[PDB]
């Protein structure tokens, strides 16, 4: 109450005491330190008392509202906080442990918004106004932010803020969560290892970034590795790394570096393992290739519910891609290329479990036949309603991908996964 | 009130329900003057509170009463031909606002082809009004639109994408007499060879008109048991409220 | 350090001194020359003290800065150093030996990189920049360059040089491989030269292009060839090789100039030969005639398993032309234009070769006959896993085109090639 009113009659001091302009120029610490000055001449010329702490919070606060980013500054700190979404002046969201809620923090009105969102943007060189509504910018720190204009989103400006996570899952995490068990865990290491072609399909929601990171992990140092993607999500530790982003089209229709074009400079970047954030348009043509010509080891993820959703879905993509090439073409190439298809599900629970790992042993004809290394199986719920199951091989001795585990050195673990997993 | 006016039967309206809370992708296409529109209002009743939904309209006309629904209205060009924002870009900006549930107020264009990506890339209960008379014939304008939004995708692509996709098609159509009822339930439940094979859950069937001009119809159920988007009633728990209004409807 | 700040002290004074434009306008020694003398008197000025030989090296270093490429010169002048891979400013890798190593050498920030960058690429003709993050050159001493803008590339521009290493891609590689036998290379050499059009299937991962450029690498000199490739890969050394690429439709669909197009073209640019990098669609029956009016001696992978199939996917693909030709002409128009169709696929081990080198004889009654002169025959496998096999030669001692290798001397060398295969 008094704190507010106290808040709402310093700032309207300052805006007519300090010229905006003037501000602006100064530098962040100077244009701070003369905003809190004129907070504490302006609460003693208006005999406002309050304790030093109390003082400094308000002008913290306002310079914040300034020159800041007002109420959005202790989300962004905050770390937990996966993603905000702001909605209008009066609805602010956040993500926390991967659940939406609401949140209390509100805007005064929606011109503070705008003006808040148009500094966010800025700081990266983009603006956002009612001659570009729609702004869509990757912000230095790696947050992704993406800005509605009050043109088009009709109860005020929208804003999203996808920060970028720094504790990224690994492989250890996920046997802890059973959803691969430890075999499990061994087989994709060596799967990862072995520079194998591989594909990660997933379900909605089924975490298939998370699963494609914690395979990354598994690469050799030394091989130098070029990520492509739509929006920059993997944190590969490996030293000889070369991580890729599209651009979407600006308004103007022009600029546009879709996933298909990165990849196909990728295949002159000389790299040794060409990894797709995630197929979803033709690209999956140029991804097939450079699994042929050299680079084995390429790895790609793909919205699938299972493997055989998942070729099929690869096929859909080659043909899209306008190239004249018949199905068996296409399903000779996929064939060639892949030589693993991870499929992760999330379950009825909201657990996530790897779900299969499966090899494409051939083209019969017309058919593509694979065989399934690792299966999970489920046997029902539990008293808590959880979904109970266990992760089974199939028992298949000699992989066709075997050879590369050979290769490496790596094939006695592969058989004593594939042994002990029963 | 639906219910009431005898525009889908009780049973109907339990199988509507469980279709839509269970995110099941819906094509909610009907003739003129049918308020596809309104029978869209009335379906998004059903989503979750919780799940983020993006309403991308032209005049807001949909008015969404869940706590997290973010409205969107495109720019039509002004009179020099530029500043235009096309639902399409609408919806491909969607994609990159974190939402669930990408909602279009009605699909007249390109952005079907999009809009059946955000169906088929994780956004599963996406809702979009379309203007056909039956379902199939839904079917070939969403395949038309998406020809015609100037990409080379073959016709056999288009038509795999579009059994992919989408789930459920609801036709709402005005009868002879004026009144708008529900007249089909399809799914798109797969493709043989070219064309596309669909099944009907609720079908419509006519017994002429009353003594005040009124159809006369009821709404009988196709009784299959096992609808292909079972699978996501199961999900949520709602297999057996699906089971008991495909049962009480026979 | 002392050279570091001394180096720092005098490019400062030369910009603040000297404007690029006017030595922009100077050749390389004038402007060099130049540079010299201003940072000598700039040297002399500020009194700094130092020896010859260290002056040299920073009027060396400040030319390089400004003039050459900074400090990736020197890395160029390296003959060990087949390929250099800059990952933004602060790291750069060097391929010697077929091994990939971190260097030292660190670039002054991101802007003196896309500086060095876009000097390189402009070196053809060609710029690099927000506008146009991807570009792809081959600089006229066979260099191969690609480099990506900070807007696509998140940890700063990327460089990736491969220098020419001409003698990676000949007869003699496929021959130790294994790919094809000492007779199978001579008949090889012998079908390049007399101008015997080619059409050289492969399934998938069979390296089709590897083996086209190979073959190519026996066009006479003199022959004005014309490459048309989706993306250029073919690195002909020939003096008067003519280099097109198609593109693709730009997000409108509209502008795109297919592989029929650059064909069709072709056929008006007078060329002795025509290289198709890919035959896919329409384009094969362009192609075609090509071969049949005169340019006797082009060439086009095709992706087939066999050669039978080949020739059905070829008739497929004249099909798709749209033309109402009968099957019986397509037919007529294949044997008379093809006249050698190799076969190479990827065996059950990974292992590449040449399966087939077969002959278009004949159309006889409404099926096209095919002769094979060479055939790789499987024998067996070792206890490793690998294939086993040899190359036979089918015994037929006069092959159809036998008249062209007489019109050009080298009818001797193919009986002498074929006579004692074995």
């Amino acid at each position: 109450d008094y704190y507010h009113a106290t808040k709402t009659t310093i700032f309207n001091a300052l805006l007519n005491t300090i010229d905006l302009s003037q501000l602006a120029q100064l530098d962040l610490k100077q244009a701070g330190e003369e905003i809190r000055d004129i907070v504490a001449e302006l609460v003693a010329i208006k005999n406002v008392s309050m304790s030093v702490a109390e003082q400094e919070h308000l002008v913290q606060d306002i310079i914040n509202d300034v020159l800041g980013y007002g109420p959005l500054e202790p989300l962004l700190a905050r770390d937990d906080i996966a993603d905000i979404m702001v909605n209008g002046a009066h609805r602010v969201f956040i993500e926390v442990g991967g659940k939406v809620q609401l949140t209390n923090v509100r805007f005064r009105d929606n011109l503070q918004l705008m003006n808040i969102c148009q500094r966010i943007v800025s700081q990266v060189g983009r603006r956002v106004d009612e001659s570009s509504p729609i702004c869509d910018a990757r912000l230095p720190d790696g947050s992704r932010v993406n800005v509605i204009a009050p043109p088009l989103a009709l109860d005020g400006p929208t804003l999203t803020i996808r920060k970028f996570k720094k504790d990224k899952l690994t492989m250890k995490n996920l046997v802890e969560f059973a959803s691969i068990s430890p075999e499990g865990a061994r087989v994709l290491g060596v799967i990862g290892a072995c520079r194998c072609n591989l594909v990660i399909s997933g379900g909605t929601g089924s975490g298939k970034t998370t699963l494609l990171n914690t395979m990354t992990a598994f690469i050799d140092p030394t091989e130098r590795v070029v990520t492509c993607e739509d929006a920059a999500e993997l944190q590969l530790q490996q030293p000889h790394v070369v991580r890729l982003e599209t651009r979407p089209p600006n308004l103007e229709g022009s600029g546009a570096v879709t996933m298909r074009d990165l990849v196909k400079n990728c295949l002159r970047m000389r790299p040794e393992r060409i990894i797709v954030g995630e197929v979803r348009g033709p690209e999956a043509f140029d991804l097939l290739q450079a699994m042929n010509t050299g680079h084995d080891g390429s790895m790609g993820t793909l919205h699938a519910n299972s493997p055989r959703e998942a070729i099929s879905r690869i096929e859909s993509m080659i043909t899209m891609g306008g190239y004249g090439l018949p199905s068996k073409t296409i399903k000779e190439m996929i064939v060639g290329s892949v030589d693993v298809i991870i499929q992760a599900a999330r379950l009825r629970d909201g657990s996530r479990r790897i779900t299969h790992i499966t090899e494409v042993v051939g083209l019969e004809g017309d058919v593509i036949v694979t065989q399934d290394l690792f299966v999970y199986e489920i046997t029902g719920e539990d008293e808590h309603g959880k979904v109970v199951g266990k992760h089974r091989s199939t028992g298949i001795a000699r992989p066709r991908f075997w050879d590369r585990a050979r290769y490496y050195g790596l094939e006695r673990e592969l058989a004593e996964a594939l042994d002990a997993a029963e």
